[PDB]
């Protein structure tokens, strides 16, 4: 087995500054990549920030221990502008940018050259087939899907996806690369939406059409899931939370492969809010406003 | 205003004893009704050993006026197997009978004759249109639904049901009476599964349907939605907890009702335990087994 101990990983984002995060702050070494130093300078002061946060809780007692903790995960995150420098001798690329096809696998094409043999990819993706961007490599028995959650530091779950060519050896380095992440990783198969977001995200939308139907308030449905489901948020909150853009998204891409299915229809709320730009707790504003 | 004092509990399930004991717990004067004494006093036996239960951890420090909150509350029900004797001046009616839509119908066209002009019927159904059983009376103003969640005595929400005849005053009053039931009142119209099982029962199908697939293992499944979504449990685990007979139940009049949608599709899994008898923890197995 090779253990996964360096991690490139691409995309300043929100998710791939907390994928770097985690990866950094459990002993990997880490290369976080975005086009620009600027970019790049403020995705690590986040991560800064998120560490410091975490640290002045952990250590709230002893300032010293915390910036200890903070700086030697801080120390072992380095930068770089081009995945292609960094990859020869990295032993995981987990990506996490734009969600267009084309895009990443121009990515990938090319992280294929410069990668060395025994290097995985992986893909972050919430709106693509992790196969589509495989085959964009010779390289498949060794590229698979990784999804983490936001907020990743917190999200204790993962998702190793495998495709119909990622080889067991692929798929149990993720795992144990998980575990190692302090996660807990589960398997499902490339199918759109993987386990959580397939079950969560049609719910979702029945929410929203339940109200657009006009039987019941935003406001009773939220207070109806929460006290009688348990749920940490009822579902109009939650979407405010991650992201009415990035939902209607998803759905849009499940709907466009498959129009007959009346599980992706549009939500004209939905598509409104979108189109007004409230996004949610992103704008300070979607199906509720917030200060 | 009409406040709701008397209230005659049809039906010593789970649920009834669970109405009933809570009605009584919080002030109100409770009828308990059943077929037969035996059932009652079982049913009322129950009641007694939950409110026990409870006592003895909040009245720790004083175990005798633990006894006397117990006996208090258990000398304000009443039993009777002649709901007709019962309702001629209750002030509220709550049934939770057998999910039948001709017993319901006979025990409220029959009531509806005998109780007082300003008493109150509603159906605590799941499984049936509260208007479906309005009409099998005149009194459709003071006719409703106050759908409950169990453990009824835990569960703080209760759905209240409003059909395009009920009454604003009875609405109203049943709202004012959930509150004084210590609950919290959402409204929804009388529509298949109302809010919570609306939402509910249709993501638990998804789940089995993505476990039928092949896609993913009941396990991962319920791992990803509890550390995924942060919910208390896995849909595996709801499906045993709720009862894979009554949602089995429950699917199957959406189904039938409307054997297009694809959200009510028959799940070859859990009709097999069905058949087999496994309704999950209230026989030791369903999808998991129990003790």
């Amino acid at each position: 087995k090779i253990i996964v101990k360096h991690v490139t990983v691409i995309g300043g984002g929100l998710m791939g500054a907390g994928i770097a995060q985690v990866a950094a702050a459990t002993g990997h070494t880490v290369v976080l990549v975005d086009q620009t130093e600027d970019i790049l300078a403020k995705s690590k002061k986040g991560i800064e920030e998120s560490l410091r946060k975490v640290a002045k809780k952990k250590f709230a007692e002893n300032p010293k221990a915390g910036d200890e903790c903070v700086e030697k995960t801080l120390s072992t995150i380095a930068t770089s502008t081009d995945a292609a420098s960094v990859v020869h001798s990295t032993d995981l690329v987990v990506e996490a940018i734009v969600e267009n096809l084309k895009v990443k696998n121009e990515l990938f094409k090319r992280l294929d050259k410069f990668a060395a043999e025994h290097t995985i990819f992986a893909s972050n993706t919430s709106s693509l087939q992790i196969t589509s961007i495989a085959n964009a490599t010779t390289r498949q028995d060794r590229f698979a899907g990784l999804h983490f959650f936001n907020p990743v530091p917190v999200m204790k779950l993962v998702e190793v996806i495998k495709t119909p060519m990622t080889s067991q050896k692929t798929f149990e380095s993720l795992v144990d690369f998980s575990k190692a992440l302090g996660k807990h990783p589960v398997s499902c198969k490339d199918t759109p939406g993987f386990i959580v977001n397939r079950l969560l995200v049609p719910y979702l939308m029945e929410a929203i059409r339940l109200y657009e139907r006009g039987d019941a308030s935003k406001e009773d449905i939220d207070t109806a899931m929460k006290l009688g489901a348990g749920y940490p948020m009822g579902p109009f909150e939650l979407l405010d939370y991650v992201g009415l853009d990035t939902t209607k998204f998803i759905v849009d891409g499940w709907h466009e492969m498959d129009a007959e299915n009346p599980l992706h229809q549009p939500s004209p709320s939905l598509n409104k809010l979108v189109a007004e730009n409230k996004f949610g707790k992103k704008t300070g504003e979607g199906f509720y406003k917030y200060k």
